[PDB]
This record gives C-alpha cells, structure tokens and sequence, in this order.
C-alpha cells in the first residue's frame, strides 16, 4: 500500500538525511535505498523537501512526549531528571537528531520555520523546567539562555564532550542546584 | 600554474564544502565550480578527502593567530575581549566553519585527528585566557568545560542565539566577571 510504502521511504530517508544533511542528499540515494523509483517516491511525498519534513514529522520526540513537571508533580528536579534521561538515552540510540538538530536549528535557517512546530517544545519544556526550578529556588544560573545552550550542547553531542574533557544527568542536576 | 590553479580550486572548494558538507560534496561539484576538470583536481589534491583537510589547512585561523595572553600582558579581560573580536568578525564574514567545525568537531569523529591540528589551537588558547582569568580572580565558573561549551556555540551559531533569545563581547565577559 502506498502509506506502508511510504513508511519504508522515511525509514530510509532518516538514515540518509542524517548521514549527508539536507543538501547532501539526493531524492535518489533515498529511492535506492527504500528500494523504490525516484518518481514514485517523488509523488507519495510531494518532493524532496516535504519529505525531508516529512522526517522530522514522524521521528521528532515532541509530539508525544510528556509534561514532565505535571508528571513529576511540579518537581523540578525529578522533571529535569526525567527529562534528560529520556532525551540523553534517545539520542544515542538515535545519532539522527546529531546531524539534522544541528543543520536546522543550530546552524541554519531556510526551512527552518517548517520544522521548528516540531523541535520548538522540546525547548519550551525545557527552558519551564529550568524556570519552574529557579522559582522554587533549587536551580541557580545567571543566564537561562546560556544554560540552555550548555545543556543542549552536552546531551546532543556527546562526542564534543570528549573532545572538551580531554552519570551526564546527576552532572547537569548538580552544576544547576550549586550555589 | 599548478600551484594557482590548486588555490583556485582550494577556493572553490571552501564554498561548496561549506554548502553541503564533507560527505554531501562531491570532487565534480567542486571541479565544476573551479572551472577545471575532475581528474585535473583529483590529481593535484590526491584525490577528495586530502583535499577536504587541505580547506582546513589554508582557511583554518589557528596557524596565524597570535597568543592574545602575551599580546595583552597577560591580562585576560584584554586577551578575552581581543580573541572573541577575532573571533566573532571573522566568523560572521566567513560562515564556512559554521558548516565545518559543527560537522567536525561538534557532531562527528571519522576524519577527526586529521583536522584537529587545525582547530584545536584556537580551544586550548580559549582556555588558557579562561584559566588564567581563573587564576587572577577576575573570571568565576563552576565548569571550565561548560563554559567552554557555551562560548563557543554562541560564538559559531549566532541564529541559534536568535532561536534562543526569542555587544555579545560585552555580553560574554559580563558573565564571566560576575559572582
């Protein structure tokens, strides 16, 4: 059927989007491999970049994830550990979000409006989080945005944190909560 | 001239590795924008991947950057304020390590300690002015690494501090000084 077709195109569009980036990847590589042709891939989605949305629509984390302080009955620390878990454990097992966070959000800008409805509230929640915790009293920092930045930066990419050093929640909760 | 003719291509090569990336980049896209044929630059470079650390080998800032410690005096407001100038002016005219040093140092590995050599300079500098402002009492943080991290990202990616917030030298050394 065309939809589970089309599931076996953004399972391998995935794979290669996140191997070559946006502009690095051709509408063809992608057909390959799904192991379908190129105009048919090209109708079922209307186009390399609605798939490329197409993408983050159906593997971005946000849409179904939890209020983690309603969840953690406004706990701002066991949201903040429970946040950063299932994030920090999604991500390594899914080294996509690595290549395509960073293109999108960190970096760049031209489809950027396009894709943001679906990486903007993982940021949203995050930042309550922070501030919620702050209120409370029990997170301290000078900069909401610049812990922002740290935060994202050590939990996405892992790798970067060797490169700097040369578990990662109870580091975060403890950098936070010092006075 | 061979030589001349390499720089070109070095040029060219600068634009649409920056573009597209390492693996999204091909030996002909860059032939072609040189205005040279593919076995020509494939020859005088030894082929895609030498030519690739070659861009980082002739654009890379490291190499002819100054110790902005020795320069100042050793007073690390100065030597701060003058390597994120540099830093920053740079950066925003040349948005080819935006691209390049997210690629390969902030997300990924494989040709890592190829490159290194022409990155890795202008982080230690980063943090011997951040130490020794430690040292002299006038810098206070809990992490010398996390500070490293968010220097660094808001310096490299100045749309995701857009993202973010939705002069910075200034700005930077405030947090810094504050205790």
């Amino acid at each position: 059927s065309r939809e589970q077709t089309m599931e076996n195109i953004l399972k391998a569009a995935k794979k290669k989007f996140g191997e070559r980036g946006y502009e690095g990847t051709s509408i063809q590589e992608i057909a390959k491999e799904a192991k379908v042709n190129v105009a048919m891939a090209s109708y079922y989605f209307n186009g390399k970049e609605n798939l490329y949305y197409e993408v983050f629509k159906k593997y971005g984390l946000a849409n179904e994830l939890p209020n983690f302080l309603e969840k953690n009955q406004f706990n701002p620390i066991n949201a903040l550990r429970e946040y950063l878990t299932v994030f920090t454990t999604h991500i390594k097992e899914n080294p996509e979000i690595g290549t395509l966070a960073y293109e999108e959000i960190i970096k760049e800008s031209a489809r950027l409006e396009k894709i943001k409805p679906y990486f903007i509230g993982s940021f949203e929640q995050l930042k309550e989080i922070l501030q919620e915790g702050e209120k409370q009293g029990v997170f301290h920092f000078f900069s909401i945005n610049h812990t922002i930045h740290w935060i994202t930066s050590i939990v996405l990419f892992p790798k970067f944190k060797k490169f700097i050093d040369s578990d990662l929640v109870s580091r975060i909760i403890s950098a936070l909560t010092d006075k």
